[PDB]
């Protein structure tokens, strides 16, 4: 799977950041 840090770019450029991702970085 992809890095936390490049999911993370994904999530927040879609508007979708959930547990743990958003934990781990603070969407």
């Amino acid at each position: 799977g992809l890095p936390r840090k490049i999911l993370c770019a994904i999530a927040k450029k879609k508007g979708k950041c959930k547990g743990p991702l958003k934990l781990v970085c603070k969407c």
